[PDB]
C-alpha cells in the first residue's frame, strides 16, 4: 500500500478505532489509529489554522491548531521519519466525508522543507505558499472530488453550488513537485507546513476531518476511503 505519515483534524469521534470520544488533533504514522492525540475543540464555521513543523535532530513531529479567541490545541509524537518514510516524498491535503459531513474548505497552504549538508553554504531548499487557488491549478494534483478556484478556495470535498457539503466524499491535493526529505551528507533536515481551513456542517455531528500528509510520491485516494479513513487509509489497522 501507500505509506503515508499525516497530521489529522479529526472531526468525528470512531471511538471503535481508537479515536476518543471527542474531536481531536492526531499524529498518524501508517495507521488511522493515531499514535498519539490531543482533544480539539473545533469551531463549525469558523476559520482554523493548522502548524505542523518537524526536524530530524529532535525526530518529534508537533502540531499545533488554534482559532481566533481561542487556546490552541497541540499533540506531539517522537518518531525519526527516515525510518518511515522514502528518501522523496509528496506533501499534501486530505479530507472526507462520510454519513456525517462538513465543507473541507483550504483557503491557505503553505510549505517549507530543508536539507542542510556540511558542505560550507549547502542548503537544499523547498518552499511554496498558495493564499488564493485558482480554477486550473497547475503546481497542485487533485485527486477524487477535490477542486480549485471556487472564492480562491480548495474544496477537499464536494459542496454544493448553494455551498452545503456532500456525504460519501473524499479529495485530496498534492504538491506538483517531490520533495526530498534526506540526503546522505545531511545534517539537519527539516520542514514545516501551515494551513488555513474552514469547517462548517448544517449538523451537530460534523464529520470526518482534514489531514495533511506526506506520502510515497506515486501516493493515490485507497478504496473505501471515504469517512473515517480521511482519504488515507484502505482500512482501519
Ligand atoms: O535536494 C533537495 C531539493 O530538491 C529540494 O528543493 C526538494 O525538497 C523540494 O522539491
Ligand atoms: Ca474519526
Ligand atoms: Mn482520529
Amino acid at each position: 500500500a501507500d505509506t503515508i505519515v499525516a497530521v489529522e483534524l479529526d472531526t468525528y469521534p470512531n471511538t471503535d478505532i481508537g479515536d476518543p470520544s471527542y474531536p481531536h488533533i492526531g499524529i498518524d504514522i501508517k495507521s488511522v489509529r493515531s499514535k498519539k492525540t490531543a482533544k480539539w475543540n473545533m469551531q463549525n464555521g469558523k476559520v482554523g489554522t493548522a502548524h505542523i513543523i518537524y526536524n530530524s535532530v529532535d525526530k518529534r513531529l508537533s502540531a499545533v491548531v488554534s482559532y481566533p479567541n481561542a487556546d490552541s490545541a497541540t499533540v506531539s509524537y517522537d518518531v525519526d521519519l527516515d525510518n518511515v518514510l522514502p528518501e522523496w516524498v509528496r506533501v499534501g491535503l486530505s479530507a472526507s466525508t462520510g454519513l456525517y459531513k462538513e465543507t473541507n474548505t483550504i483557503l491557505s497552504w503553505s510549505f517549507t522543507s530543508k536539507l542542510k549538508s556540511n558542505s560550507t553554504h549547502e542548503t537544499n531548499a523547498l518552499h511554496f505558499m498558495f493564499n488564493q487557488f485558482s480554477k486550473d491549478q497547475k503546481d497542485l494534483i487533485l485527486q477524487g472530488d477535490a477542486t480549485t478556484g471556487t472564492d480562491g478556495n480548495l474544496e477537499l470535498t464536494r459542496v454544493s453550488s448553494n455551498g452545503s457539503p456532500q456525504g460519501s466524499s473524499v479529495g485530496r491535493a498534492l504538491f506538483y513537485a517531490p520533495v526530498h526529505i534526506w540526503e546522505s551528507s545531511a545534517v539537519v533536515a527539516s520542514f514545516e507546513a501551515t494551513f488555513t481551513f474552514l469547517i462548517k456542517s448544517p449538523d451537530s455531528h460534523p464529520a470526518d476531518g482534514i489531514a495533511f500528509f506526506i506520502s510515497n510520491i506515486d501516493s493515490s485516494i485507497p478504496s473505501g476511503s471515504t469517512g473515517r479513513l480521511l482519504g488515507l487509509f484502505p482500512d482501519a489497522n
